[PDB]
């Protein structure tokens, strides 16, 4: 299993991005890590679609999963440099044959220019 990410990069302040994470099931989540800081959960989604957000990010970030195409998305709006970070998707599964597995995307740099 591999998670492949897209949709980030440089973006002007006030702009918006839609990150994608394609798993080439289980709960998934988006995390971010800014330079010199620890990882933080931005949003997660259960197999059945229940969502959880970092309280302070809920108003600008939305997580969704496309089950027809197998794509996880993070819509992020009204950005500032406070949102500059590497963003990572995660898929954490528990199956019958293999047991537990934990998969991460390669990371997507988002750089908001002010």
């Amino acid at each position: 299993v591999k998670l492949q990410q897209s949709g980030g990069g440089s973006v002007q302040e006030g702009g918006s991005l839609r990150l994608s994470c394609a798993s080439s099931a289980g709960p998934m989540g988006w995390y971010r890590r800014a330079p010199g800081n620890e990882r933080e959960l931005v949003a997660g989604i259960s197999r059945n679609g229940r969502t959880i957000y970092a309280p302070s990010l809920k108003d600008r970030f939305t997580i969704s999963r496309d089950d027809d195409n197998n794509i996880l998305y993070l819509q992020m709006s009204d950005l500032t440099p406070g949102d500059t970070a590497v963003y990572y998707c995660n898929l954490n599964v528990r199956t019958a044959v293999a047991g537990r597995n934990d998969y991460w995307g390669q990371g997507t740099q988002v750089t908001v220019s002010s």
